[PDB]
């Protein structure tokens, strides 16, 4: 033929055969794995044990995945009795205003006392209970600072564990598979001669006993394997003919040129002359082009979709505590009433009434 | 035979082949990759970096499974104003002495009274303030507290999706793997030696394939003949021709024909020939066993998961109200005013009326 | 030859075969799987609406992998009382002088008291409310962290399931997807043609395959020959010149076997034929190369993981104890029982006894 390359191709058919000796072992066991949470994810500080416990069922579903898996001196009497009649009434005026007074002031001074003593006394029960309630917020404040910290740990070992539990559910599908390809060699290999080169031994099998291993089957394949090969141009194709019009491909063997065209078998160099027996009449050089590939992709880029700011600014409040100081004022400066050091001068004035009695 | 259907089964047996050539990539190479932590789930608000490491070794283990991958008279009438007098002057002397003890008295008190009102406002004033440092820290340490959960959430967003991104690099690796198995068969099946096995390298059968190593996995330039035409004739599951099911003859490396009586053919080519001890094994007489077996996978992301969140939060969830409470207080001090002293005046004028009357 | 065992392996060949039909169901459709996290996670108490929304974008990062897959004298008497009245009389206005001067000092400092007390007793009411609002917000604001992180916990409870039910569905996509190939590689080495290889498709060699589309992946029915009895007899792995080795004959096609001297025969029935060039390729002289190969996977699972959580915990964790303080305080607002003005009404009484002596 003409292919995309020339009809030339070089091919190495094999001259001498020495036998080989395989040993495999193809693992069909994986235990499976039971995941206790409140052991693995913590089973240290209590405070883990009742974390978990609000935090779910986790532990049911990962295990459900896996386990899927004279009348003058008279006047001047009267003179003195007018100036006593006038100075008795005032002397008793003046006291009577001293007595209400004194009295009205006691009363006063005395509400003031009880007032000051109710207010002190209040102001203490109430002070009591600021201090209580504000006792109990920091206690429960803490309880919620100290709770996250031990929230932070547990959800990061759950990290772990759903990444080990993906990577005990990979580990055993992948055995899975294993154990369809030790199916496979046990029908193919163990049971009967296989053609298919390459699934028992390099080189074709004679043989291929098997025998049980601790967690999987291991088989002692035994067969032929090339040695030397000699290499010689040959045809993709031979399509006797000037050109293309009906041609002749090679059947079971590569179709090769002496040092003309002789045929020859995969296995050895036979050179036999091509004849109908060899070959199947192929088509007139429609060869076809095919192009088929395999893939698969990958994710995990280090950076993510987007930095952790921008993601943090849509949702997050700065919060910034409106901190307050209750506003207060120092307005009783004093009440120092003083001077009343002249009542020790009314004293003075009395030992001066003392003298004139 | 008789199967579970009848004999007669209808086979397309190639009648001419042409020349197809198949360019294949098998991938054998998938990069290994390293998770920075610190990177990936922030390098943001450095409130990511602290709140991170307390988060743990979760980047050491992740790590670790990706890397597996009258003179008289007059005297008495003095006498008579002299007693009173001394009844006055010595009444005067004890109002006066009253006078003195208690407005002293009442000094000692008013001032012991305000000595209670100093001291109660001072100290008044420092609790308050304290009040007010205690109060102002709880403040900030809730924010604290407050501020940091979101950044908490966030995080712990962030690292749910990572465990689900290295499960998909978990996943890609291994599929990776399996597939140089089938890139190591393909090479030493087909490379390095012909294929009996159709559909492994080129449509139809090999007659040569040459591998060449690729960017990051084999490409396989693989040539072969694949049918073209197929002719199509009821053909026999196998059958003895004999009557009686005694024993039976099957076709042995091809179908059994019927012509336009039986007559054996390859697989390759129609090509009659009569049935000959060659072309057939013996098989038993009918004994035909049927083995049932079938290959299959279980699904299990349902969408709802077992039960509704509000059940599940109820078990353990508290409503928690805070018995918010308002300190009780009294506004008991109406007044002090006391008031009409200026019945002192009054006095006053009493003084002024004996003042200058002598 | 002389391999790590004797030459002599013994081999079990069929004798008899019988027709054998499997029925199999290779599974080609796992239906793409959606995740709403909203509702997965959430869908109930909003609280796990509002509270989902700051974990961020989890749900499209997942989903994107998911979707991956004398007459003079008596004058001068009275008025010598009278000269003492004189001073007396304007020293009893002197005394009176003083009492209004301090009951007038008096009245002003008892009012400056009354206005102290009101004055405070008001701003200290005004405070303690103050004291309640910013207390009272505090507690409301403490609850709601408080409430919000059990949600929290449970919300990030069942994302943790999430996590692992998506690599679920991610390990079954791609095993559906190998099994395609299978499924491939049957239709293109089974169906569409007969198969040299035993095993794919019938247990014993194949005569014919039908498949058939089935509700989710392709149902095929095999048709083949498979062996019933087997002959066993001693068998040379291969076989030299009978003595130290030169060259060696080594079976091709078939086992060598020894009759009840050597005998060569073919897989498929013990048919005693003599060896010839026919049935042997000559191999090496004995040159009996061993090539052990193995196939591995790892298991990282262990129940305990690194460390116990209590160190862990320590490196990183506060005990934080609050440091509660109850704010300081005095009682020592003692009675200011001013008493014993009842001298008042004994200087009532002294009044009392002039006047009526007047
Ligand atoms: C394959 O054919 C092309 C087209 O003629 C030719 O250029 C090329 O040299 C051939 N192959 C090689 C690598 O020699
Ligand atoms: C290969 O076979 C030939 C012919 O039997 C023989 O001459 C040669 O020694 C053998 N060994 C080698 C070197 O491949
Ligand atoms: C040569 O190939 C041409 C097409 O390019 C075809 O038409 C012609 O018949 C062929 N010649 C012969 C006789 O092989
Ligand atoms: C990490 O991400 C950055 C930006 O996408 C890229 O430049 C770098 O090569 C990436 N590294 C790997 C190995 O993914
Ligand atoms: C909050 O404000 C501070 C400056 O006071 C800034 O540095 C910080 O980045 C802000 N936090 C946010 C919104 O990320
Ligand atoms: C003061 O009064 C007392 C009692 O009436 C009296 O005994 C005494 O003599 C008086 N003293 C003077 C200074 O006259
Ligand atoms: C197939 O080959 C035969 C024999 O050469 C020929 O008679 C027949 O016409 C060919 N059919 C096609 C499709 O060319
Ligand atoms: C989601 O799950 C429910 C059962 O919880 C199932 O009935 C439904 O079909 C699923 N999908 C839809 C369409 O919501
Ligand atoms: C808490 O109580 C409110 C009012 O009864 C109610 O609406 C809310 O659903 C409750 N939350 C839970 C689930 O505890
Ligand atoms: C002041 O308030 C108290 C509260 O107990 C009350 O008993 C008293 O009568 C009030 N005094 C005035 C001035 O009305
Ligand atoms: C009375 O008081 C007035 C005013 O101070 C004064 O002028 C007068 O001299 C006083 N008289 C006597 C003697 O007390
Ligand atoms: C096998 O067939 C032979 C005749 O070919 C017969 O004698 C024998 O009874 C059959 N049974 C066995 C041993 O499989
Ligand atoms: C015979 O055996 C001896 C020792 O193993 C060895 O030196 C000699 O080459 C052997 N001859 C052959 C090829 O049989
Ligand atoms: C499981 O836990 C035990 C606790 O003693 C530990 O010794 C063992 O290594 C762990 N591994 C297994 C058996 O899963
Ligand atoms: C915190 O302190 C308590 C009381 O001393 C102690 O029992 C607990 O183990 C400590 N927790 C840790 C690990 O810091
Ligand atoms: C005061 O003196 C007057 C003089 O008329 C008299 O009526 C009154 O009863 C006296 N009061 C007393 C209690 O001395």
């Amino acid at each position: 033929v003409d292919q995309l390359n020339s009809s030339y191709f070089k091919l190495s058919i094999p001259t001498n055969f020495s036998f080989g000796v395989t040993q495999e072992y193809i693992q069909t066991t994986i235990q499976k794995v039971t995941v206790d949470c409140k052991q693995y994810v913590c089973n240290g500080f209590q405070k883990c044990e009742q974390l978990l416990r609000e935090y779910g069922q986790f532990c049911s579903k990962i295990n459900q995945a896996l386990h899927g898996a004279q009348q003058v001196l008279s006047e001047n009497q009267k003179l003195i009795a007018n100036k006593f009649n006038q100075a008795l009434g005032a002397m008793q005026t003046g006291f009577t205003t001293t007595n209400e007074a004194f009295q009205k002031v006691q009363d006063a001074v005395n509400n003031n006392a009880q007032a000051l003593s109710k207010l002190a006394s209040e102001l203490s029960n109430t002070f009591g209970a600021i201090s209580a309630s504000i006792g109990d917020i920091i206690q429960r404040l803490d309880v919620l600072e100290q709770d996250a910290q031990i929230d932070r740990l547990i959800n990061g070992r759950l990290t772990t564990l759903n990444a080990f539990v993906a990577q005990q559910l990979v580990r055993s599908e992948s055995a899975a598979l294993s154990a369809q390809l030790a199916k496979d060699k046990v029908n193919e290999c163990v049971k009967a001669q296989s053609k298919r080169s390459g699934f028992c031994g390099q080189g074709t099998h004679i043989v291929s006993f098997v025998v049980n291993a601790p967690n999987g089957l291991y088989f002692m394949h035994v067969g032929y394997y090339p040695s030397n090969h000699i290499e010689v141009v040959s045809a993709y194709g031979l399509c006797d003919a000037a050109n293309p019009t009906n041609c002749i491909a090679p059947v079971n063997g590569y179709f090769i040129k002496t040092n003309e065209w002789s045929y020859t078998g995969s296995s050895f160099y036979a050179p036999e002359p091509i004849t109908s027996l060899n070959t199947k009449y192929v088509a007139p050089q429609v060869t076809y082009q095919n192009i088929s590939t395999n893939l698969p992709p990958p994710l995990l880029g280090n950076s993510t979709g987007i930095d952790f700011q921008d993601e943090l600014d849509e949702f997050f409040k700065n919060v910034s505590t409106s901190i307050p100081n209750f506003g207060s004022l120092t307005q009783i400066n004093t009440t120092l009433l003083d001077l009343t050091y002249e009542m020790l001068s009314l004293q003075q004035v009395v030992k001066a009434l003392n003298e004139s009695y």
